[PDB]
């Protein structure tokens, strides 16, 4: 749909790389949506122009501007600058419905079927199951909701200290109610849980649809050999495929 | 209720240790219902004896028995033992509904509010939510059922080597199906999850109804210093309070 879009975030050209990627695996999985990333003025011209090109939408956030209406909720809360931030994911409301995705994120598969989801129908966490996670998110952009999770960031903040503890917070029925709203585990397959708890994925894992690199060394942190075509695993590797063969020429484009 | 029960199970004296710390927590909880022990011969008179306590019921299972249903599916799967002894929860006709409970669990708050679930509730597993975790279910005792789960063993086994795989198998629109039907985490806190995940257990593990002592060093390999209340944390405590308290002296009375 026209109005609808994936939505990611990237505060650096270190996430941008993901975001990019991210974007890549979203148009190589043939999605029908549009594809949105809020910005930070600290990502790079080169980043940007990249972006500008995978993305249908480039949006502008800064909350270190005081003409942003997260900023004075920044000098409460300095810590949730990156939280702050992905807040703005609400403002988006040239979009009736979008799915939120860190730019840590992996797309293997074509997940547009998550636009029958309603806000807010996120993937649970592994760890503390009875909290979603907050890197792939159902939600409907709205200035009322956005203004509301200013205030409770403003109030609370985050038992996390990030978006997780104040997403699941705000929308704390997610556990107890409609089953619709739980995407399936495979919608957000933490990469952690690929390798730690390893009997549930061979039978699962296989079914992966969005791969979401946590910890720790993020995919961009790795070292890839182009010859290998590997790192120094399996879903790293496609991440860095996709950077390999659809990002690095479109950053390596922007010099000339 | 009079044919309600918790149900668990204890294959040795190392668990039925638990199983008896267990059945005190939930006497201790002021349950209403029965009380439950699956049992093989390997346990010791002594444990039997303070397990017939504790216990309404003291149920003796031996799959190494050729008379046992489960026994030739044993000889199939010889690595299922544990897991075909577990099953036999379904044997317990003489119950309308059951929570299972494994001998590794702690109650920690009456929990007689599971027996408005239907089977097959249980709680989120940590690691790959979309299982459950098979430590806490609700289930309706039935030779159907078990039969069908003793069968589903004999011609899969378990994606987990374990009961944890073949439930899931068994049961598998849980993940998808009936939100009641997942049980709140804090029914089967993995006390992994309160050391690991420690952003989440502030704000909600202070809520906790049942600890599932996961890993590992189970509570009963840990020593305890009975001076200082104390072990070589705050459940561990807890567990061998009860041991101490409870348990022990119903221990040391049969000797006599
Ligand atoms: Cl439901």
């Amino acid at each position: 749909m026209t109005d609808q879009a994936f939505v990611t975030l990237t505060t650096n050209d270190a996430y941008a790389k993901g975001a990019l990627v991210l974007g890549s695996s979203l148009k190589q999985h043939r999605t029908s949506r549009r594809l949105a990333v809020l910005t930070t003025p600290q990502v790079s011209d080169t980043m940007r122009k990249a972006l500008e090109i995978v993305f249908d939408e480039v949006i502008t956030v800064d909350i270190l501007d005081s003409g942003d209406s997260a900023h004075l909720t920044l000098m409460k809360r300095p810590e949730l600058g990156v939280t702050l931030t992905k807040l703005h994911c609400w403002s988006l409301t040239q979009y009736s419905k979008c799915v939120f995705m860190d730019a840590d994120t992996l797309v293997l598969a074509n997940i547009d079927d998550l636009f029958e989801r309603e806000e807010l129908s996120a993937a649970p966490d592994p760890g503390w199951p009875d909290c979603f996670n907050s890197g792939v998110f159902v939600y409907q952009p709205s200035v009322e909701t956005y203004n509301q999770l200013l205030h409770v960031a403003s109030e609370q903040g985050s038992f996390s200290g990030g978006d997780q503890g104040l997403l699941n917070t705000f929308f704390n029925s997610w556990a107890t109610t409609d089953i619709r709203k739980h995407l399936p585990f495979i919608y957000n397959l933490s990469s952690i849980s690929i390798f730690s708890y390893l009997p549930a994925f061979k039978a699962f894992g296989a079914n992966a649809k969005v791969v979401h690199f946590l910890g720790q060394t993020k995919p961009w942190n790795y070292t890839y050999d182009t010859k290998t075509k590997s790192v120094r695993p399996q879903f790293l590797n496609v991440w860095w495929d996709i950077f390999t063969t659809s990002v690095v020429p479109l950053l390596q484009q922007f010099g000339l």
